């Protein structure tokens, strides 16, 4: 991993529309802070409805029948996405550093993890461009019926702050590969990286209006996209709470297609025959990865009584050794929480746990007085009715529960409004197969956690989502099907 | 076509839950009238939220992991659907008669069209049961990734009164084929046939709770389903106005998956090179089919100026010969409108057209003093800004517009909030191919209209829908995708 | 299981062509014996080249563009296959008895196993008829490209005597479902059941020439089909030796498509952690099922040394209790071998094993002096270089080998010219996953054996086959793809 | 188009095996001539059986379970193919010049056509690498069945001299994308370009033994591949005559999977309503493209009598203006024929035509006395029984036939042992649709010819092929399907 620039230059901080950078119509700007120091990095244009409106306008024009983008060969769409990937890889060190500066995650992670997964996603979707075929259907009668898989049109894509570059990649990959146009709203907590990539999109040679990125606020620029009368589809990734607002907004206006990737409270089930060493480490990772700021975090670690005590002791030790510090330091495992608000939220949950009557095994408090650092907390002897066992904490706060039977763990694990992911650690073939089938979750990992593949779909089962985001599935929501039934003189097989 | 019983006996008029018939919790009942005579056929149990909750409870139980339905082989689901089909064919004469008695459509149509289409739908989806495979994905790293296409769960399905039996079949086919459970709300205007089939479901051997049919009202039983906290998915077919309510209800509650098949104002484009005879008859059919009560009716007949006068003359003559009368009479082409409310609504539009300044060429008034018969009306010299040229009439009221160029007709045809279907009549290959691509419609018929195939998807492009209902596509909405990623010792190709 | 007729009446014994029965052009006939008594059941017309030529002509005519069969709706093809199924189910008892009479397998098996699987196969492919879509391809340039999945044409299908009715169904299901025409060559050892079904094909309403069944001899009628200049595809199931002849014949003449389902020497690997009881019973079934006359029989039972002794002991006991006798007797587990030739071949192998220096644990000799009964033989302490450990025996002769490591068992099990199937018994997830990937077999069963599903493909990896026979894959070989590229005025997404 | 080097340097002329260049075991070499001058360009190592044997050895080793290539992520296979493309694009000018030097085709074509198509093919298949999923199948019983799409293994790929780089690309694309290993035999008449690309494969980072290219002769190196006991699959592109040999070879030995892309006599049907200008130009292109050395050439131009005379005179004029000359000259439309042998063959056919009694409209003789140039010949008034109207000429010799009805032209056009491609020129929708369905051809072009898309399959219907080469279909033949059926505690939907 190349040595990063601990203070990477901010080159873009405006609104990107027709491959052009401009200030908000209001000339208003908002600050973007560095979670590690609490100091302001710079100021970014604050997009609002007026800016969304013009971006939508730009996108619609780019999507007109006869446009360079609509006339473009699917293969060329693939070429553009691969070119974009190349530019991102060329600027990998810079983007990794900026990602960390704006977000807080360890540089090594932004480089080896975030950026690699960003490149793999775009590279993956580049190949789908000319392969998502329609169908020729053996309909009854003397007809020739077939389907066209056309773009759904103008897509509003709202993304969170936990994986800035990756979330952007997950949206643009399938949308662009299918021929759609994008009006994207990026998180006000982390707008810098998305904007830089927006310029690379221009450099890649994408036609104007195809991708418009608008930095701003949620109830402001986000809501304007969700309720716009000319946005054909919305893709939102964030809280279930806001997820509700997105669907409600869609219904109250355009009846635009909606997909949601939202919260979670994922159960990580360790069976007594599981390899302790692997299970403990993976359990640690399952919850602590990315400052605990992952929607599919294993926030409910169910451990079989027979091995509970040992598993708990080992988890606490591992939590005790987890290095929290400067993201740019090679030995830093944990950076700060994205912002003060989240910092307080997490702390509020730790307080709740202690008050609910939970066994605090690892220090649950601030880890520093400068950035938003919190100590890797671990709560043992957790009860299902406890707030921290029910509500998504989104911080470095581990919950460890105890169970006896499979029948019991299935019911407990499944008894949640969420269903984003789950995990099973066991050496037994039958337990693995039984559980993976019984678990009501979009993804079930067996003997592993947080394993993402651009080729494998991801999504929620209940109030944790709607629709899937990767693989071939990720193309479905960005496709509008048209049936064309032509009358023929005489149909033959 | 066998001789029908002009007065078929009503055997079921209650609420169907766990394969059992019972009155509404309130014991309240509502009348179902015969549109031909205006007299009450009988009374049906009026389901409400209390009944909906009971049905959902029943359905959820039937969906329990380990249930006969969930443990059932996919092939067996296919066998049950085929058995159902057989029972409907056994009772084809009776059902065609009852369909007409409660709806008003001609008996010949109910028999040869509706029932045939019903049988073909179920028979088609019966074969999909064991064929909608998941995937084994070549994910990165030492893992074995694959997806499971599981049922979405408890599905709420709300259907209209235009095609009682068929609408029911379009919903049950894909749902049952996939392993889902149903809580269906039937149109209060036409609940009889759906209830009869509900009993056939029981007789076919479907496990209790798998299909629950609730007769009742919209804002009552319908809304109860749309905002239910335990319904995983909603499939609604009706007005766009209500469609909005369904999507808003889903967002404000459960975040349940939603699909909508709604209104339309489909354009029927006749090019100057089209075969007049065919074009004229097909245009007649395109709009007048089923008392004009079809979501995909060719409500806007655009005819190229060069052949406009001739086409109009021929249209009016054909409309003047259209026989309106007793649905059970062999020579009846048009029966009455479903009910007085729709009778008045259609008349209101005829009034509107005359006042908008439209050329009434065919008598626009009631055709009788007993049932809800309206005369096949034809309006010539229509203008895009005219109410009847923008709002869905849902009655035997034809609109004929005049155009010159293709660029012109595409823009005009496309300039609508709707996009359910469209049609183009021409002998030219390039115009056919150009137009089918340019028209923003879920279905584009070329040299034909109203051609439906159980194997070809159907749906709307704008405020006329979301999702497709037939073919393989119809299975998508009834499937929940689960990704299972297993860590393996050493992955190889 | 209904009481069978020990002496079922033979109603059809001639050549079936245009839905008509006639004697061979030579008037020659051959006898069909009853393996249980060694007595002649009756005589069947002996088809030859002249008869094959006539059949091919009939088939070709039925395949003419514009034929009732080619113009028929795909759904109707489905209907015919379901009708056929129903007729077979109606005559289930008769067919099961006749199957046993002519083949030797126990009636219970013929009824509950063979017939059920025949019904399931036809009923399964009936549903594929109108679902095997082609595709609309996003090709470069201003074009509309799409593919048609047309029938391959006239298909020659040659089947064996081990599962008469079943093998017939495996060929007809996919062929007919895709719109092809068939010229079938049935095994001289067991032509009876296939002939009766041929008449059911007539009764089902299949167009004349669509299915022609020709009873006769291999180098006679079989070779005539394989080398015919007007047969578009050949599907052969039998010995690898003859498989070679089919491929060579195809090349020396028509260059017709070829698919082969041939011999095997499947390894059944029992890991030390396997459940003894289950593993022992399944191992017994794996090899002894259908008088050991199954191409995917577990001919090489590799058992982990730690559990070898015990496994062997249990295997011998189970083989010693295996009831051999009258197929019509409820307690008979094993009937006779198909005929004297096979009877002597199996005996020759037992002799070989004894001479090779193998430990005969179970009596290896004739079990009676009337029919072709052989005692369930079990050879312990087998060595890979032994003939019975290399050549397919096709009889009730079990081989039990000893192994130590997984690396060793993989190499040993894979060290064969065959690769039809394999099995792995273990409770460990990793071993299951590892082995199933490492084994070069068309089918790898884990914790079970001989599990067939009409929905899952089956075939060989080396000299044991080419192509797969069930599921969606089974339709591939019966499809000819046509690409139609149309120049369009302006292509858009 | 950049200025080429009229004399590009030959850097590789040996056998490429484990990413290493070596002389044949025999030290024998053969000359490669320049068709334009008749002079020897250089000498190339003459591979033989011994060289094929070692190449297969290398390939097998590269295919061992646990190999870098087998363990490699499918996505990485995609990366390698994209890298290879980049290298080819980097060297596009050199490769196009060398292609023309050794082949004879005009440099502008090699550059703008051949190399573009080469890049597009590899770029296309690079995206398929991680998307050709297997399936999870809803089999009956308590099991989990799924399929694995594994590589077929060692693939022997034999290619022709008409499109050296492109044929190589059509083979390597699908093979490598699927994870197979290759032993390729390149045409003795044109081995240079294929060898240079072989080195780029090394530079790209492909693991040793994955692609082995062997220059040599047909009955020598080609036959050794076709009958090799360790080659799992053979892919051959060439004459139907040799095609027979490949299939017979496969049967006589390994029973290896075979696919054939062979000869043709494609009919180009011009209906009276066709746009003459376009039809005439396209007709010229259809047959004259690449010195008439294309298997899909429109060898039989059927013209409707009403427009026959005009079409004929227009064709002759166009043929009279076709510039034949130095391939490197910007004005050259036609270069020389690949070699003296082909030179003589084509001339022999012209002689035949004259003798069969055909109307020679354009000079049918040599165009120069240096290279292998032949004058663009046009034969009018041809009859179906004439040799030139039956046998593939593979030279600039056009055949123009006259027809009256559609019924007539379908039968005549279809009356051939070949069925590679066909074309229909008409403005009529019904004629287009009717003919496309009626024509027994692997590809039917409507109002265009020789339109190839890496995304759409290509192949023959009779003695012109077996299997398809492009699109998703091209992956089928390079995949071996394995079914894994696991016993599960309790199967649920």
């Amino acid at each position: 991993v190349p040595t990063p620039n601990q203070q990477p230059e901010v080159l873009y901080n405006q609104i990107f529309i027709n491959n052009e950078w401009h200030d908000a119509v209001s000339k208003k700007t908002f600050p973007t802070v560095n979670p590690s120091t609490g100091d302001v990095i710079c100021h970014v244009a604050e997009g609002d409805k007026a800016d969304v409106d013009r971006a939508v306008k730009a996108a619609r024009a780019a999507f007109q029948l006869g446009s360079p983008w609509r006339r473009m060969d699917a293969s060329e769409r693939g070429r553009l996405l691969n070119r974009l990937a190349d530019l991102i890889e060329r600027d990998r060190t810079y983007l990794a550093a900026l990602e960390t500066l704006d977000n807080g995650k360890p540089y090594i992670i932004s480089y080896l993890v975030d950026l690699d997964m960003v490149l793999k996603c775009l590279r993956y979707y580049a190949g789908w461009a000319d392969k998502y075929h329609g169908k020729t259907i053996p309909i009854d009668g003397d007809y020739f019926s077939y389907t066209r898989h056309e773009p759904v049109g103008v897509c509003g894509q709202i993304i969170p702050w936990n994986f800035p570059l990756l979330m952007q990649a997950w949206k643009l990959g399938p949308a662009l590969a299918t021929g759609n146009v994008v009006v994207m709203k990026v998180a006000e907590q982390t707008p810098l990286t998305a904007l830089y990539v927006a310029n690379l999109i221009k450099e890649a040679g994408f036609p104007p209006g195809v991708v418009n990125v608008i930095p701003g606020f949620g109830p402001t620029a986000g809501a304007a996209i969700a309720s716009h009368e000319d946005v054909d589809k919305v893709a939102f990734t964030g809280s279930t709470e806001v997820g509700h607002l997105i669907q409600v907004a869609a219904g109250k206006s355009n009846l635009k297609r909606v997909t949601l990737e939202i919260g979670g409270k994922s159960p990580n089930i360790i069976m007594s025959d599981a390899d302790m060493d692997w299970a403990v480490e993976q359990a640690h990772f399952a919850l602590f990865f990315n400052q605990g700021q992952c929607c599919c975090a294993g926030s409910r670690t169910f451990v079989q009584e027979d091995i509970y005590a040992e598993f708990v002791e080992r988890s606490v030790a591992r939590a005790k050794s987890r290095v929290v510090g400067n993201p740019f330091d090679s030995r830093t495992e944990q950076g700060p929480q994205v912002d003060e608000t989240q910092f307080k939220k997490v702390l509020g949950y730790i307080k709740s746990g202690k008050e609910e009557g939970l066994k605090l095994l690892c220090g649950g408090g601030a880890a520093a007085d400068r950035g938003y650092f919190i100590q890797p907390t671990v709560f043992g002897d957790l009860q299902d009715g406890m707030t921290i066992a029910k509500e998504e904490i989104f911080g470095p706060v581990m919950q460890i529960l105890k169970f006896k039977s499979m029948e019991e763990v299935v019911g407990r694990a499944n008894n949640s409004k969420y269903g984003l992911a789950a995990a099973v650690f066991t050496k037994d073939l039958d337990k693995a197969n039984y559980l993976s089938q019984a678990l009501q979750a979009g993804t079930v990992w067996v003997n592993c956690y947080d394993v993402f593949g651009a080729q494998s779909p991801f999504g929620g089962y209940k109030l944790s989502g709607s629709g899937r985001e990767l693989g071939e599935y990720g193309l479905q929501a960005y496709t509008e099907v048209k049936t064309v039934t032509v009358r023929v003189p005489q149909k033959n097989s």
